[PDB]
């Protein structure tokens, strides 16, 4: 059974969603017309997220475990990196 | 065994609650004095939530998860109904 | 296999994640330079958690789950205490 997380931000709004499958994280995007695909993809078998604005500058973290490895995904307007987030 | 999905507004604070236990997800709802059982109840085993506010009316997004189907429920102000959303 | 649960506030930024392992949560906490230990440290498989400010003030509830029970923490400027909640 897949397992997910979301967040939210503005009042549009703007959707995005995490899904593990098979030991894998993907993420799908709605920003008022469709769903489209986005570009966070890394591996998870587990997955949590929270966002927050800088005036209008959207900062997305996601939490990734596999087994007991829990690693922190950083978005602050330019790719993903990873992030200093130790259990 | 069961598991949880949690978002709160404003500032009483109103708190809603889905817990997907034996197949089905229920709803926990709280405004400011006791908790009582909101009007949510679809399949799952598993649960994510999101909200946002437009002035005092609050919009509500569930993710409902079963194998490999994720369905989207949508609350704006006068029941759920299923949401547009695909993976990918 | 450890599952997690994470919310955050303002613009420090202020970061809180819960992690379930082996039946036990436990909290790790940003604000603006490296993490630390918090306080939170109760039983639990499953957690998902909310918060909210009153002024600039945080709030939160987490819900953890042991088998197919629910206890609710709350943390409101001073320590945590088990809230009223309870399941359908
Ligand atoms: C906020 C950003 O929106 C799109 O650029 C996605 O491709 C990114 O992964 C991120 O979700
Ligand atoms: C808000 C901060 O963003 C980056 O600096 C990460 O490396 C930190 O762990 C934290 O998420
Ligand atoms: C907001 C608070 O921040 C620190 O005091 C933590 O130790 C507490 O558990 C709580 O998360
Ligand atoms: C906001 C409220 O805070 C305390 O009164 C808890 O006992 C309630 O369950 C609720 O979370
Ligand atoms: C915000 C709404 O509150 C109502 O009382 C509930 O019955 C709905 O499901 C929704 O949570
Ligand atoms: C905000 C949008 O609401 C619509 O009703 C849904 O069908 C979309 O998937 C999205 O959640």
């Amino acid at each position: 059974s897949v397992q997910t997380a979301a967040t939210s931000w503005g009042t549009v709004p703007s959707i995005r969603v995490y899904t593990a499958n098979n030991g894998k994280i993907t993420e799908r995007c709605f920003d008022g017309k469709g769903w489209y695909t986005g570009a966070f993809n890394e591996p998870g078998d587990n997955v949590s997220v929270t966002s927050w604005l800088v005036g209008s500058a959207i900062h997305i973290r996601v939490y990734a475990s596999t087994g007991t490895t829990t690693t922190e995904w950083c978005f602050d307007g330019n790719g993903w990196t990873k992030g200093a987030y130790t259990a």
